């Protein structure tokens, strides 16, 4: 109930949200039918249009206009965005040279620059070179600022996901609001586009931006827009907002667009129809702009133009249906779409099987154009697993295609031409960033980066303190003219034990062989040093990882790669090598297939067994520094070492063996030399976050050897590739992946066929950051470069996608 009776009249957008029965004049009473009875005609005034023309000029003020072209409107705060322009011969913001903005220029009264975030829903990145002929406001936003090529969403690319990663800096996992449409167990409920259920706060979590603010105490508008309310209306609604005394006024403002995503789902990403909404937009930024520059403020505000997703051809006709795979569709509930999500339809039916339901949707049809995950099994980088509104079975959907669940639901819901929800690595579904003003860069381009890490810059730009989130903060720092947010590394929390020679061949009763009794002070004192870590500065080129918590491991080094072996976890946490442009590759010899070396530096108690391994008919083993890229005969003997070896089902020993085989040489041959840093992950409960030893849920059978979820490595060169990678003199190149360790290789369809047909393709889907590792590792990475700090943190969130340019 509202008592609607009550009057809007000198409350037209009040910032402060009145609560029932008493009626609201905020800009989100439309969404609550909660207006006063006369907040049309008060506060929607639409007389006359959005334009002053020279007849107006000077007028008397008339209250009813929509915004005012009389003498007293800039006092007011409430003239039309031209005003200057058609009256007082100003031009419009657009036409003025590019110049730069080194400090602030800002009328009395203002105590730090205000932000205004222009955000546009469905804005592909590549609209912006696309569309630059019809959007000069945008263009000149762009070129005179800081841009980046494109910015990536998070997984699902959907609306309401991606605009509250932006207010939060958090994962959908993290922050609760994990697709459009959600059902969560706990509470009984759904989350729906339209209703009232996502107006309640328990969806919603996290501390979006306009939080952090006024606990800190400083005054934000609000961020949400009913959707009736005209954009011109929004806009002068901002400029009204900054015409307010300086106690009352906020300092962080957002405007929202619904296009051009409206259209682009009944048009396509490119319909001919697409031009108008472009020019549309534009104009919009155009009135704010002009606006800002009237009221002496557009060299003060700084403003970020920024997208939450891109858009792809999808039409009815690309729809993939359950039906056509599963016996029993209605015992299933889909959410559908651009991905799936899969739960029992009824809690009451024990006859329900998720593995059932996997195995029937899995390389069922030769071109399927979706693939079936349990939400574990999904690529680490999605970080789409870890909360109960995420259902345990997923749809992967490729792009361009939908899935539902039957024909039926298609037709009784062509129509639509675009779509967007898919994996946010796929290049129609990059979205744009453009920040301008004076804390901004001038005339900067910046590589392309995710959402996560605006919040973080925001909170900057604000002299916020940002809640804890999933950014990093510093490394969009090369953004920034000044606020740059200076962090110190983490300190190591444990430092290693350096082990030499402790005991006798006979003290190990581990059931490994090896035949290496084949008996020279030449190369005696030799084998000594590199022992002693007389190579280490050739294989461990940026220092060695940090451990940032609490355990035991012991510095083992060898003459081809270092490593940080675990006592707790019976294997290393990391393995440190470089491999040269003219490395070769050797073969495993035949009488050392086999061999397993007891390690005399570590006790027979805090090494692996090779009975264990034995006995474990479904667990093998592999090694984490490969025996094909020994140095020389004699240094593949350490290779064997039980300190060098992991467990390895024998289908994921296929993609290894490959990757160290063939592929490590393929990117040293095109990189100019690699330094790769390979190892365990263990994240049983899926939270992107490591293990401790009670959460391990797998053992070699019979051991307390620990079986990892997951494989990573990091391989590092010299981004000029003039210089090899041991020898760099400047910034570097990374790439990284985190591979999934399955008893299967039932996610590659292909997997019969030769590793050359299918392994890298399995990689590339999992490809990582570093900082994906290192938050499922807990170690710290490139503590030693000539880097600066800020340098290397943007070089931890890179991503190498895979897509063309
Ligand atoms: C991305 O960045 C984010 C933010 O930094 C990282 O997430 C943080 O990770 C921490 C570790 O997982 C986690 O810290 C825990 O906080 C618990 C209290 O949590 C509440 O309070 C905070 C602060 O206001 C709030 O943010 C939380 O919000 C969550 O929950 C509500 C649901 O009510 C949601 O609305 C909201 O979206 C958010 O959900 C997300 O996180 C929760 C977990 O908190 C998940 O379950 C969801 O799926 C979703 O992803 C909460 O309202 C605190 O209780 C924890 O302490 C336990 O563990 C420690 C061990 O050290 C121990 O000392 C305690 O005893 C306690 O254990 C007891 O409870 C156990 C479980 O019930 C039980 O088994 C034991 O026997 C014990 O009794 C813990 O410190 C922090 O909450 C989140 N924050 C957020 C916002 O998500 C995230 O990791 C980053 N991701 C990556 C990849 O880096
Ligand atoms: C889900 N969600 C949000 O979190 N915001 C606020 C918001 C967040 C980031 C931003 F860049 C601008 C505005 C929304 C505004 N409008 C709509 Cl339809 N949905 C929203
Ligand atoms: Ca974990
Ligand atoms: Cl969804
Ligand atoms: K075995
Ligand atoms: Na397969
Ligand atoms: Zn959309």
């Amino acid at each position: 109930w509202t008592a609607t009776s009550g009057s809007c009249k000198g409350r037209c957008f009040e910032l402060q949200e009145v609560g029932p029965p008493d009626c609201r004049c905020d800009n989100l009473c439309k969404s609550y039918s909660s207006c006063c009875h006369d907040f049309d005609e008060l506060c929607l005034k639409t007389a006359r249009g959005w334009e002053c023309t020279k007849d107006r000029c000077g007028e008397v003020r008339n209250e009813e206009n929509a915004c005012h072209c009389s003498e007293d409107c800039l006092s007011r705060g409430d003239c039309c965005t031209n005003y200057q322009v058609v009256c007082k011969g100003e031009s419009h913001w657009v036409d003025d040279d590019c110049e730069e903005i080194k400090v602030p220029e800002c009328p009395a009264g203002f105590v730090r620059p205000p932000l205004i975030i222009f955000s546009v829903d469905g804005f592909r990145a590549s609209y912006m070179k696309k569309g630059s002929k019809v959007m000069p406001n945008i263009e000149k936003l762009r070129s005179c600022g800081t841009h980046a090529p494109y910015m990536r969403p998070v997984y699902p690319t959907k609306t309401f996901p991606n605009l509250y990663t932006l207010a939060t800096g958090l994962y959908p996992e993290s922050h609760g609001i994990v697709g459009n449409s959600m059902y969560d167990p706990v509470f009984d409920a759904s989350f729906h586009l339209r209703g009232r259920e996502k107006f309640n706060h328990r969806w919603w979590g996290g501390q979006p931006l306009w939080i952090t603010a006024t606990k800190q105490g400083v005054r934000a508008g609000t961020f949400f827009w009913s959707v009736s309310i005209p954009h011109e209306r929004r806009i002068l609604t901002i400029l009204q907002w900054l015409s307010l005394p300086d106690n009352e006024r906020p300092s962080v403002y957002a405007f929202y667009s619904e296009q051009p995503d409206f259209s682009g789902h009944k048009y396509g990403p490119f319909g001919p129809e697409m031009t108008n909404p472009l020019r549309e937009i534009d104009k919009t930024v155009g009135q704010l702009m002009d606006g800002l520059k009237q009221l002496r403020l557009h060299r003060c505000v700084n403003v970020i133009f920024v997208g939450d997703h891109g858009m792809e051809d999808v039409t009815c006709d690309r729809t993939e249906f359950l039906s056509n795979y599963l016996t029993n569709v209605d015992d299933i509930t889909l959410v559908p779409g651009t991905l799936g999500r899969i739960r029992a339809k009824s809690i009451n039916n024990s006859k329900y099987d998720p593995k059932t339901i996997i195995a029937a949707l899995t390389c069922k049809k030769p071109d399927q154009h979706f693939k079936p995950y349990m939400k574990q099994h999904l690529p680490k980088r999605l970080h789409y697993a870890n909360n109960r509104r995420i259902e345990d079975i997923h749809l992967l959907v490729d792009r361009r295609w939908h899935v539902a669940r039957k024909p039926l639901d298609v037709y009784k819901k062509c129509f639509f031409q675009g779509d967007h929800g898919f994996d946010n690595k796929v290049n129609s579904m990059q979205t744009v960033f453009v920040g301008y003003g004076p804390t901004f860069k001038y005339r900067t381009k910046v590589p392309p980066f995710e959402n996560i890490e605006l919040y973080n810059v925001m909170c900057d730009l604000l002299g916020l303190k940002p809640a804890p989130n999933n950014g990093t903060h510093g490394s969009l720092n090369h953004l920034l003219r000044t606020n740059t947010f200076r962090p110190t590394m983490p300190d190591e929390v444990s430092r290693p034990n350096y082990p030499g020679i402790m005991y006798l061949q006979s003290e190990f009763d581990l059931g490994c062989t090896c035949d290496d009794k084949v008996e020279n002070k030449l190369e005696e004192l030799n084998k000594r040093l590199h022992t002693k870590g007389s190579t280490k500065e050739r294989h461990l080129l940026y220092g060695r990882p940090a451990v940032l918590y609490r355990t035991s491991y012991d510095i083992l080094y060898h003459t081809d790669f270092e490593s940080g072996y675990s006592e707790i976890f019976l294997m290393p946490l990391w393995t440190s090598y470089t491999i040269s442009k003219q490395a070769e590759v050797s073969s495993i010899p035949e009488h050392l297939t086999n061999c397993v070396r007891p390690d005399v530096r570590v006790s027979p108690g805090f090494s692996q067994n090779c009975l264990a391994y034995k006995n474990d008919k479904q667990m093998s083993y592999g090694f984490l520094f490969p025996p094909y890229l020994s140095s020389s005969p004699e240094a593949k003997y350490d290779a064997f070492l039980v300190t060098n070896m992991v467990p390895m089902y024998p289908a994921f020993k296929r993609v290894w063996a490959y990757f160290q085989r063939v592929l490590v040489k393929k990117y040293a041959s095109e990189r100019n030399g690699v330094n790769v840093i390979s190892g365990p992950i263990f994240d049983y409960n899926y939270d992107g976050l490591r293990d401790t030893e009670d959460e391990i849920k797998q053992y070699v059978e019979g051991s307390s050897i620990p079986v990892p979820t997951h494989y990573y490595s990091i391989i590092t060169s010299c981004l000029d590739f003039t210089q090899p990678a041991d020898k760099c003199d400047g910034p570097l190149s990374v790439s990284s992946f985190i591979l999934p360790h399955r008893p299967d290789n039932d996610e590659s369809c292909n997997s019969s066929e030769d590793e050359s047909k299918w392994v890298e393709e399995l990689m590339k889907m999992h490809t990582a950051r570093v900082r994906d590792i290192e938050h499922l590792t807990g170690l710290d990475f490139y503590r030693k470069t000539s880097r600066s700090y800020s340098e290397i943190l943007t070089l931890k969130t890179y991503l190498h996608t895979y897509e063309s340019e």
